[PDB]
């Protein structure tokens, strides 16, 4: 198991804090963990799947 990231599904927007959105994630897409991915140009709330 590692993780996976995934960032469509319950995000929509920007990452403002981690542990918010990956327990949002968690609870709606039910993701394993989330945080604030730093795709170009800015940070998002990535959903973590275990992969």
């Amino acid at each position: 198991q590692k993780l996976c990231q995934r960032p469509s599904g319950t995000w929509s927007g920007v990452c403002g804090n981690n542990n918010a959105c990956k327990n949002q994630c968690i609870r709606l897409e039910k993701a394993r963990h989330g945080s604030c991915n730093y795709v170009f140009p800015a940070h998002k709330c990535i959903c973590y799947f275990p992969c």
